[PDB]
């Protein structure tokens, strides 16, 4: 079963998993990197080369910070953000980029 024709499922996907975190409490390395098999799922089960799959994690998880993060709520937000946005990127087809 299924209705419509967009997705939808798929950002349940992530999104479960990014709320993952606004629960969690410790948010750390491990977190993102755990958080991570449930999204970059999402991302595999769309249709994105695991290639690809491959380098959004790090360009997500680079683009946060666990190296070094005190604890603010907005790690947890720059994070829910930082993944929901990275989606929008995920190698620009020729839009406003810089390059």
């Amino acid at each position: 079963g299924s209705s419509g024709s967009s997705g939808a499922d798929l950002g349940r996907k992530i999104t479960s998993a990014l709320r993952s975190l606004s629960n969690a409490t410790i948010i750390n390395e491990e977190v993102l990197n755990a958080m991570l098999k449930e999204v970059c799922t999402a991302l595999l089960e769309a249709d994105v080369n695991i290639k690809l799959v491959k380098q959004l994690r790090e360009n997500v998880k680079s683009a946060i910070d666990l190296e070094e993060m005190a604890s603010g709520l907005n790690k947890r937000k720059m994070i829910q953000h930082a993944v929901f946005k990275e989606l929008v990127k995920v190698k620009v087809y020729s839009g406003p980029s810089s390059g």
